[PDB]
This record gives structure tokens, sequence and C-alpha cells, in this order.
DNA sequence: GCTGATGCGTG
DNA sequence: GTCGGAC
DNA sequence: GTCCGACCACGCATCAGC
């Protein structure tokens, strides 16, 4: 019976322990079971065993079924580059439960929103049981529903499933179509959990297993550095090739000990690309990097693209996500000859594309990049210019330069590439540790329209490796310096979702108009306080609770809070820059005749008790904060 | 054919 | 993206 | 420090209802 599976029992034997016989398919209450006792506990360690142990007895009984039960744990559909989306959101899955329920959209929709949770919903004649790669298998066919009246097909798939879910299966179903599981173990557990299965228990055993558990023989302290060691070879190999359905076949049949000879960098695959971490100065990135010689350079507001040119010709672009955008850069395209020299027959850049003024010779803002169009096949058509900016190379020549240093990268990048100005340049670079020089930089950062500055080092722990440190990068911007602050009203507040049901998850913001007399809604504020400055929120604006908005507030198209509050609550809040919103009214007829101003990357600091709601921020010096910015 | 609502995907 | 929490 | 999930503004692309 698999109501019973409990993958988190002491001396888990994946063959006995098990709830589905040899040879057949994985049951999805398995998983459902397996995800129940991963959210009953929060330890990432015990995650990890629970999750595991199922990956066991998926891997010595059903190992076709490996793919499905992985990519249902990371509740995704496939690789990153094939683009498949549900296209399924909250309306179309409330309205999906109240077909199976029969209950008025309404009641299901107060059902969701007090409990911040859809799936406890829909929990709340019997076909046969689900299956694991049978429930995948639904998902991606609502993921290919295209066209008119596809809605109504999709709704009928998920109505579909929760006929024959049973016990949990209707939570996890509902939980994993919003996008939103909250199983508390992602990406990184998942790969340690599945290293840990396929060493416990290898995989191409003839059924019988003779082998369960490898760590039978060995010292708790051998073991421990045995699961380690090998899980640091998935971990770098997935951060080379992240597509589980190009390696989950090598190592299902190769073995995990084998698996970097086979999946291996390749130009034409995206790879996880170098992600950065704050600091508060440059006192603390001299800290970091004590005794370690490192590089400056500006961090460009725009979009990173990671070109990849296979032996051949054909040129390919992926997001920072893997995401495939070749069809919305065909302009790269292009000009991808005239940036190679004739001795570069296969290479992989890592650049950042910004919008670029062909007239004014001069960069753009992020928010003129994100109005170009997706799916623009029509090279002549392009209006938004873009120029590229490369500032690593991770693959030249038939040759992965990965366990390479950055200071070797550089040299290779700087000598097989040309510089056409306007369409490809290097990144901007001061390699110095004189903190006037590296102050001059920043503020000519944010002087040449960039939001800082990248400080990586040259040479010591200088390698592209993902799975040592994901963020040996260095983020410098303006906002985190001190050098934003902005005083803002709270309007009304917002119910919480997911770690937040029951308290107050959103607020609603608002400047002071002088020349109106009235409060114009500015942005939304969801971080920033920690959970007990959350909790004196909700107790202080508790008594200040309104049926109806006061006649003084203006917040056009925000979202109306579902709690209106008093105005007479004053918090600082801090942003990276002043955007031209097409939302909401702050400062509306300032700077723009028909869009407000919003915040970029809001947050709380604190909250104001010596200023009053009249002695905010106005939307004039919202208005004169968003001009003295370097458009 | 249009439009508002919305899903997705960045950052 | 920015942020805090739990480990 | 790591991993995870709360939360933010905003653009294109999509589709039900008209």
């Amino acid at each position: 019976d698999p109501s019973g599976y409990n993958p988190a029992k002491n001396n888990y034997h994946p063959v006995e322990d098990a709830c589905w016989k040899p040879g057949q398919k994985v049951p999805y209450l398995a998983v459902a079971r397996t995800f129940e006792k991963i959210e009953e506990v929060s330890a990432r360690l015990r995650m990890v065993e629970t999750l595991s142990n199922l990956l066991r007895s998926v891997v010595a009984l059903s190992p076709p079924d490996l793919l499905p039960v992985l990519y249902l744990s990371l509740n995704h559909l496939g690789p990153p580059q094939q683009g498949l989306a549900l296209g399924v959101g909250d309306g179309v899955l409330l309205k999906a439960v109240a077909q199976a329920t029969g209950r008025q959209l309404e009641s299901v929709r107060a059902e969701a929103a007090e409990k911040g949770d859809v799936g406890l919903v829909a929990e709340n004649l019997p076909p046969p049981p689900l299956t694991a790669s049978g429930v995948f298998s639904k998902f991606r066919d609502i993921a290919r529903l295209t066209g008119s009246a596809s809605t109504a097909k999709k709704i009928d798939i998920i109505k579909g499933l929760f006929v024959a879910c049973r016990h949990s299966e209707a939570r996890f179903i509902a939980r994993s179509l919003s996008g939103r599981l909250r199983l508390g173990l992602a990406e990184q557990s998942v790969l340690a959990a599945l290293s840990q299965a396929v060493s416990l228990t290898p995989p191409g055993q003839e059924f019988p297993p003779a082998m369960v558990d490898a760590g039978k023989g060995k010292t708790a302290e051998a073991r421990k550095t045995w699961l380690e060691e090998q899980g640091m070879i998935l971990k770098q190999t997935f951060c080379e090739v992240p597509d589980l359905d190009r390696i989950i076949p090598v190592l299902l049949e190769h073995g995990l000990e084998r698996l970097p000879e086979h999946c291996k960098l390749s130009p034409g695959i995206p790879l996880k690309p170098m992600l950065a971490h704050p600091t508060r100065g440059i006192s603390e990135v001299l800290k970091r990097f004590e005794e370690a010689a490192f590089t400056c350079e500006y961090k460009y507001d725009g979009q990173r693209a990671q070109i990849h040119a296979l032996e051949g010709g054909e040129v390919k672009i992926f997001s920072r996500n893997q995401a495939d955008n070749t069809g919305k850069y065909p302009d790269i395209i292009s000009r991808i000859p005239k940036i190679k020299l004739p001795s570069v027959t296969s290479f992989i850049l890592d650049t950042e594309a910004v919008a670029w003024d062909r007239e004014k010779k001069q960069i753009q803002p992020f928010q003129v990049l994100t109005t170009r169009k997706r799916k623009e096949v029509d090279a002549s058509e392009i209006q938004v210019q873009v120029c590229l900016y490369a500032f690593d190379l991770i693959y030249l020549n038939g040759e992965s330069l990965v366990r390479e240093p950055l200071s070797r990268r550089r040299q290779l990048l700087r000598e097989n590439f040309v510089e056409t100005e306007g369409e490809f340049v290097f990144a901007t670079s001061l390699d110095t540790k004189d903190i006037e020089q590296i102050a001059e930089f920043l503020e000519q950062s944010v002087k040449d329209s960039c939001e800082g500055l990248m400080v990586k080092t040259l040479d010591v722990d200088a390698t592209y490796e993902i799975a040592k440190r994901s963020h040996n990068w260095l983020k410098l911007k303006k906002d985190y310096l001190g050098v934003d602050t902005l005083d803002l009203v709270v309007i009304g507040a917002y119910l919480g979702r997911g770690k937040r049901a029951g308290r107050y998850g959103g607020f609603l913001l608002a400047s002071y108009d002088e020349d109106s007399e009235e409060l114009q809604a500015i942005c939304k504020l969801g971080t920033g306080f920690s959970d007990e400055e959350l909790e004196e929120h909700h107790q202080s604006l508790k008594a200040l609770v309104l049926p109806s908005p006061r006649p003084y507030v203006r917040i056009d198209g925000a979202v109306i809070p579902d709690h209106w509050l008093d105005p007479s609550a004053v918090w600082e809040v801090k942003c990276a820059d002043l955007s031209l919103s097409p939302i909401y009214p702050a400062a509306r007829g300032l700077v723009d005749s028909d869009k407000g101003i919003s915040l970029r990357f809001p947050r709380f600091i604190r909250v104001r008790e010596d200023k009053q709601p009249e002695q905010a921020t106005t939307s004039a010096q919202v208005a004169c904060l968003y001009r003295k910015q370097s458009q």
C-alpha cells in the first residue's frame, strides 16, 4: 500500500521498504508521501536522505522513471533551453479546482487567499492510481497546449488529475501547477540526493540488486567524505551541462565516476554562469580579497548573454538561466564574424547585452532593452540597438577554459577578439588596490550609466568553477554604500503567502503630492523586514484597519490592498533606481505626461516614528530624484 | 479584430 | 533582483 | 556561508470575452 510509504525510516531498505513492485511504474503517491516527509522536517541533511531513499528505490526498481521523479521534485518540465512552460496560473488552477468540487469560484478564491496555499483547498468511480511518469506527461501535455480554447483544454487535464488524486496527491499537484511547491528543497539538494542515491545503490544492477548501501563497510568519517567527494563530481558536471535529459542517461549506464568523461562542456549547450555576492564597500572588498590580486570592472545594466558558436558556424545565444535567446538577437548572429579573429573556430563568450543609441552613441537604460521583441526574426525591424560587452571567455578552439584563472581567460579574450566600437567592446577595467583609484572607478561607473563595479580575482580562486564557490565574484553597487533613501507613507497591506500565511506579506507605500493634497501610490514593499519587525508591523498597523480607502489616497491601477490602512505610518525605503512606472500614479505628469514613478528593488530599513504622513518624501522630491539620475 | 487580464522571465 | 531564516 | 523561499517592478506574449 503506497499510502503507508515512509522513505524517512531508519535503515531504509531500497527494495523491501518500497511501495511498488520491480518493473512497475512508480506511483505518484510514493512521490507525494516523500514530499510530505521532506516538508515535515527543516534540516536539509534530513531532506536529502529522505529524497535519496526514494531515488534509491527508483533506480533499483524502475530505472526509466528516474528522470520524471527528478523533474517532479525540481518542479520543472525539462531542460531550460527547451522553454516549456505550463501557462497555468492561479485563476486557471482555481477554476479547475472549482469544477472538481462544484463550488463557486469566489469560495475557492477566498480559501486560497486566507490560507496562502491553493493546494489545501484542492485536497479538502475511483480511477486507476496516478503514476509518476503519467503525471509528468500530463504536465508536459498542458504546457504544449496553445491557441484558442487551449485554457479550457488545460482545465480538463487538471480536472482529470484531481479526480484520480488520493490523500496528499491533490495538494502537491496543485502546488506543482501553481509553481509554488514550498518543499524547502531545490536544485542543490536534489543533486545531493541524486549523487547519494546512485552511490549507495549503484545503477544497472540485475534485480535483486546485489548492493544497496555502500556506507555499510566504512566509518562515518569515510562515508561522509565519500558522499561529498562523489557529490562534487555531479555538481561540477551539472554546472557545465545543466541538463538532466543528458546527464541521467549517461549516469544510469556509465556510472557517476566516469560521468565527467562524457558529459563535458561543448559549444551549443548552456552552462551555469558565474554569479556575484554583495559587498558593503571597498573595505569589505580588500578584506575578503586580502592578499589577492583583483580587477575592477563596470557592472553594466542590461541582459547577460552567453554566446556559443559551434564548429561549423552555428551561433546560439542563451540567457543567465539557460534560456534560448537566438531569435531574440538576430543582430548579434550577423555580428559574429566581425568580432572573432580567423584563428577562432569555436568559442563561448560571457557578455552583457545593453541598449545602445546608434545616433547619440551612448548607452540606454535597462527599461529600453526590455522593449525588445523576443521572437523578432525580422532583423531589419529591430528598433532598439544592442552593444555587446564581453567580460569572460569559457571556451576557445575546442578547449575548455574553466580550470584556467581569470587572468588567463582575460589574455585569451583580449587577443583573439576585436573591438568593433559601438557594437562590441571589452568591459571597462582597472587593475589596482588603491582605495582612491577604486573609488574614482565606481563613481565614473555611475557617471557612465552603470550600476557599480565588479570585483573578480585574477589568479587565486579565479577559476570559472561554480561547484567550488558560486559567488566568488563581488558586487559593489552604489545603493549598497550611507550613499538615496525615501521616506514614504503606508496606505494598505496585502495578505501573505507560503512562509507568510497568517501575516502581512506585502505593503503599499505612498508619497505626498503637495500641490494636490493627496497620497500617491509609489510601489509595493515585501522585503527588508525581519519576522520580528513583521510582527510589530502587523501589530502596530492592526488598529489602523479601514473598511474603505480614504478620499485623499490615489493608487490608480495598483493592486487594491486587501486591508486598507489608515495613513499614519512613515517608513524609510531604499531602492536601486527610480523607474518610469506605467502603473503607479506617483509624480505623474511631473516627468512623463501619463506615467508615474516607481522604485526599483525596494526594501525596508526602519520605521520613521519621528515623521508623520505630512512629513514624507514629496512627489516633487521623487520627481527630482528621478531627474537627478543619469538617464 | 480588440482589449483587459495574466503568465512568464528577467533581473 | 533584495532580503531574512534555519541549519 | 549555504540553501531556500518569501517579496519587488516591468516588459512581451498570449488568450477569453467581447
